[PDB]
């Protein structure tokens, strides 16, 4: 489940970030101009212990000062079945 206060990142099929909201920028402590175009998993420092193909029901703890945040992933799929992209949802751990 997603909330209004969550960070959101969306990518193309190759995992490059195309959309990121201001809350995600706040949580990551980055500027948009330094995020767009780059690989999501790399931006999140999950580069090794995870890859796109594998996106699962599990939430994960993200290193962030700042916070920790918990993140869950999903795929963007067409009717043809084809995965056209990916979404990360970043939750403040003290959400509630
Ligand atoms: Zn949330």
């Amino acid at each position: 489940i997603t909330h209004m206060s969550d960070g959101i990142i969306a990518t193309d099929r190759r995992g490059r970030i195309r959309i990121v909201n201001d809350m995600a920028l706040k949580m990551l402590g980055m500027a948009k101009e330094d995020i767009i175009g780059y690989y999501m998993l790399s931006v999140l420092s999950l580069e090794d212990e995870f890859k796109l193909e594998e996106i699962n029901n599990d939430s994960f703890l993200l290193d962030l000062e700042g916070l920790i945040a918990r993140v869950n992933f999903s795929t963007i799929v067409q009717e043809t079945g084809f995965v056209t992209g990916y979404i990360a949802v970043l939750h403040d751990v003290t959400e509630q």
